[PDB]
C-alpha cells in the first residue's frame, strides 16, 4: 500500500505545514502538523478544556463508531519551545492520503499550552520520529508510520515541502518525478529516537565549502535551521547590519538586505538553500528589522535541520531495519 497527501503552509512565512488526516468512522478530518521530531499523534478534541480551544477542529471520539478508549493510558508531552499538551488515549482508524491504519493510538488532548490555543490552523501533531519517544504511559504506543510500515510497498516516507507553496508527504514509495539528479543517502543514528544524521559541511553564498561534521536531526516540525554558533556567525557576517539580539531572541537583519544562500553537505552532495528561504519577515508588524531563518543551536543541545533546510530538498525517510536518510535537489 501507499499514501500521498498535500501539505500546506499555515501562513505566508511557512511557519508550519498542515496535512489533512482522516480520523474515525465516519471520517473526521483534522489538519495536523507532521513532525519527524516527535512521536505522538495527538489532537484537539471534545475533551480539551473549553477555554483552551480557539478555532481548531476537534476530534469527537463518541461520534466515531471505531473509537475505543485505551483503558488507563495517559500522555504528556513538552516540546523544545516550551509548549505542551496532555490527555488520554483512544485507538481508532487513521488515514493519510489514502493510506489507512486501524488501531492507531489517537491521543486526545485534555490540556494544551497557550501557543497551541493561539494557533487556530493546527488541530494537532502527527509524530514521525521513532516510537521510542512516544509518551503514552504505561504502555508506549507506535507512530502512524511504525504501524503502517509492514503494509507499505516500501518502508519509507518522503517529505517534499514547498517554499511559500504546497508540497507533499508520500508513504510507501519514492516519486522519481519529484526531484532532480540523484538521491544521496546518509547514515542515521536512532540512539536518541530522532532521524539523526551527520552533515559533511557548509558554504555561505558563493563562498568555499567548509568540510566539517555537523550532527543534527531532520525535523519537519521545526521551522528554522539551527546550527553551531560558529557556522551561524559565519553566515550572518555576510549580511550588512545583521546582528544577534537577546531582546528579540536571535539573529535579525535589515529587511532591505539581500540574503546569501546557504549550502549544506550530504556526503559528497550539496543542498542549496536560496537566500529568500532564510527571510522570516519583520520581527513585529511594520518593523524594518527582519528575523533570520538560520539560528544558533547553542542553547538547544542539538542541531536541527528544520523546514528552512528541508524545503530546499526532496527528503527520504527510510525506515528499513537499518534506517537512512536521503536528500535530493529539486
Ligand atoms: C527541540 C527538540 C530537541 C527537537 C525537541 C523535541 C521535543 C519533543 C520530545 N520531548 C522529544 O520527542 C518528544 N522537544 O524538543
Amino acid at each position: 500500500s501507499t499514501g500521498s497527501a498535500t501539505t500546506t503552509p499555515i501562513d505566508s512565512l511557512d511557519d508550519a505545514y498542515i496535512t489533512p488526516v482522516q480520523i474515525g468512522t465516519p471520517a473526521q478530518t483534522l489538519n495536523l502538523d507532521f513532525d519527524t521530531g516527535s512521536s505522538d499523534l495527538w489532537v484537539f478534541s471534545s475533551e480539551t478544556t473549553a477555554s483552551e480551544v480557539d478555532g481548531q477542529t476537534i476530534y469527537t471520539p463518541s461520534k466515531s463508531t471505531t473509537a475505543k478508549l485505551l483503558s488507563g493510558a495517559t500522555w504528556s508531552i513538552s516540546y523544545g519551545d516550551g509548549s505542551s499538551s496532555s490527555g488520554d488515549v483512544y485507538t481508532d482508524t487513521v488515514s493519510v492520503g489514502g493510506l489507512t491504519v486501524t488501531g492507531q493510538a489517537v491521543e486526545s488532548a485534555k490540556k494544551v499550552s497557550s501557543s497551541f490555543t493561539e494557533d487556530s490552523t493546527i488541530d494537532g501533531l502527527l509524530g514521525l520520529a521513532f516510537s521510542t519517544l512516544n509518551t503514552v504511559s504505561p504502555t508506549q504506543q507506535k507512530t502512524f508510520f511504525d504501524n503502517a510500515k509492514a503494509s507499505l510497498d516500501s518502508p519509507v516516507f518522503t517529505a517534499d515541502l514547498g517554499y511559500h507553496a504546497p508540497g507533499t508527504y508520500n508513504f510507501g514509495f519514492i516519486d522519481t518525478t519529484a526531484y532532480t539528479g540523484s538521491i544521496t543517502y546518509t547514515a542515521v543514528s536512532t540512539k536518541q529516537g530522532f532521524w539523526e544524521w551527520t552533515s559533511t559541511g557548509y558554504a555561505v553564498g558563493s563562498g568555499t565549502f567548509k568540510s566539517t561534521s555537523i550532527d543534527g536531526i531532520a525535523d519537519t516540525g521545526t521551522t528554522l535551521l539551527y546550527l553551531p554558533a560558529t557556522v551561524v556567525s559565519a553566515y550572518w557576517a555576510q549580511v550588512s547590519g545583521a546582528k544577534s539580539s537577546s531582546s528579540v531572541g536571535g539573529y535579525v537583519f535589515p529587511c532591505s538586505a539581500t540574503l546569501p544562500s546557504f549550502t549544506f553537505g550530504v556526503g559528497s552532495a550539496r543542498i542549496v538553500i536560496p537566500g529568500d528561504y532564510i527571510d522570516f519577515g519583520p520581527i513585529s508588524t511594520g518593523s524594518s528589522s527582519c528575523f533570520g531563518g538560520i539560528q544558533s543551536s547553542a542553547g538547544i543541545g542539538i542541531n536541527i535541520f528544520g523546514d528552512v533546510a528541508l524545503k530546499a530538498a526532496f527528503v527520504v525517510f527510510n525506515g528499513a531495519t537499518t534506517p537512512t536518510l536521503g536528500f535530493a535537489s529539486k
